[PDB]
């Protein structure tokens, strides 16, 4: 049970390029005890077949009642949400919003998502020197705007979320992440109270009435948990898809040129962005309900287990020539949105946002290029998140 590797000790080189580390683990076997840079001891599961199996394996629970790790008040306040639940709670909670997120319902959002991206790109192109940070200009504001509109988060409240997620992803120290959790929990409880009795038609207003009409269908703690998960999971990964995906495309001129020559390759290109540079480096916490033996390594009941999606996607038996970004590759079966009962409910909306943003950038910036050498980029060390601090670009 002591870790074999402290990922914090490896520093920024590991954050920027974690792949050799994970591949070395994979060659030793499927599961490994590590300490993360944040100080948590966890098991990593590596290798595509084992990763896909554990994601779908009901022996691995998502409910903190099966973890041996105790929670703070702030943590406990937010965890009654579907991603941190098992059936039957999972089943009930996801049913409450499944209809909002279907391919057909999401498709009705297209004109508004297009308007948002057109507006943000209009503002970017107005820059004096034909330079911007893609993160600040597009990748961050697009997804927070879309989820905020859907939920009903007023415009001046939205900037706080970048501060909070910065604190959850890359905390200066553990106290800072706890403070941000406490702040966010209080804000969401205020926002829920502010919708009650206001006859709003946004999704948070509907969820507040669902809870008030029957507390057995959605309890007040699950109402706060649902607001939390939809708002945070509903933008944070999309931001990094857009920036990671655009970094990949701009880093590979042959693929960029293939896309420009045939824009019907756009959906496959966004799938290979997910496969090659997806934002979820490792899935969210799983806890074995009983001891689980993975090819002779026994993970104790209750320990925290991270499924390393990033290493599954570089397993060459499953994705041949895995280090090549190839927008024409067969990407079907990637794990970037997970697999099994927790498979991302946001996938149609994430795809719609990322496809619209990538198309608008290529159409509106015919000479788009990176305005930064790779060595000036700064990546997050947390093995759960693959993402950049900034992505400077330039166009004609
Ligand atoms: C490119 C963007 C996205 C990626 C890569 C992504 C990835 C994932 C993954 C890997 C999981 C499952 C995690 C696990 O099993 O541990 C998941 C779950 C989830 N995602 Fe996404 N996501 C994205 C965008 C979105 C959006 C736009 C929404 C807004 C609805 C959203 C809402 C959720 C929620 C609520 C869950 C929990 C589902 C459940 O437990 O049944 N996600 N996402
Ligand atoms: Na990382």
């Amino acid at each position: 049970s002591p870790p074999v590797l402290d990922l914090g000790a490896l520093g920024q080189d590991f954050a920027a390029d974690p792949y050799p580390t994970y591949a070395r683990l994979r060659a030793e076997g499927p599961a490994h005890r590590v300490r993360t840079p944040e100080g948590n001891e966890v098991w990593l599961v590596v290798g595509y077949d084992r990763a896909r199996a554990v994601l779908a394996d009901p022996r691995f629970s998502k409910d903190w009642r099966n973890s041996t790790t105790p929670l703070t008040e702030a943590e406990a306040a937010l965890n009654h949400n579907m991603l941190e639940s098992d059936p039957p709670r999972h089943t009930r909670l996801r049913k409450l919003v499944a209809r909002e997120f279907t391919m057909r319902r999401v498709e009705l959002l297209r004109p508004r998502v297009q308007e948002i991206v057109d507006g943000l790109v209009d503002a970017m192109l107005a820059a004096p020197d034909g330079r911007a940070d893609l993160m600040e200009s597009l990748a961050w504001p697009l997804p927070i705007t879309v989820i905020s509109e859907l939920l009903g988060v007023p415009e001046p409240d939205r900037a706080a979320f970048r501060v909070w997620t910065d604190a959850f992803v890359f905390p200066d120290d553990p106290a800072q992440a706890q403070t941000a959790m406490a702040e966010m929990s209080g804000y969401l409880s205020r926002l829920i109270d502010s919708k009650r009795g206001q006859d709003g038609e946004d999704l948070l207003s509907a969820l507040v009435r669902t809870s008030d009409e029957d507390g057995s269908r959605l309890t007040s703690e699950e109402l706060l948990g649902m607001a939390h998960i939809l708002l945070v999971a509903g933008h944070e990964t999309t931001v990094n898809l857009i920036a990671n995906g655009m970094y990949a495309l701009l880093s590979h001129p042959d693929q960029l040129a293939a896309l420009r020559a045939d824009m019907t390759l756009l959906d496959g290109a966004v799938e290979e962005m997910l496969r090659y540079e997806g934002p979820v480096e490792s899935a969210t916490y799983r806890f074995p309900v009983e001891p689980v033996d993975l090819d002779g390594t026994v993970i104790p009941a209750g320990d925290t287990v991270l499924v390393v999606l990033a290493d599954a996607h570089r397993t060459p038996e499953r994705f041949p020539d895995p280090h090549r970004f190839d927008i024409r590759r067969d990407t079907a079966g990637h794990l970037a949105f997970g697999h099994g009962i927790h498979f991302c409910i946001g996938a149609p909306l994430a795809r719609l946002e990322a496809r619209i943003a990538v198309r608008a950038l290529l159409e509106r910036c015919p000479d788009l290029a990176l305005d930064v050498s790779p060595g000036e980029l700064v990546w997050y060390p947390n093995p759960m998140i693959r993402g950049l601090k900034a992505l400077p670009i330039r166009w004609r």
